[PDB]
């Protein structure tokens, strides 16, 4: 009934960022949003997964 912060993962899989980072929101388009505008501030250009079981984006090229 409550809608929790959950923790949203981003494989950084560019090529010139690279690694982990996470962010909190209530549901996954949200940390969408915020993880592509992460990645476009930091010049990463690529294509996107998701995986609902583990809650994580990956970008990659």
């Amino acid at each position: 009934h409550h809608h929790a912060m959950d923790t949203y993962k981003l494989i950084l899989n560019g090529k010139t960022l690279k690694g982990e980072t996470t962010t909190e929101a209530v549901d996954a388009a949200t940390a969408e949003k915020v993880f592509k505008q992460y990645a476009n501030d930091n010049g990463v250009d690529g294509e996107w997964t998701y995986d609902d079981a583990t809650k994580t984006f990956t970008v990659t090229e």
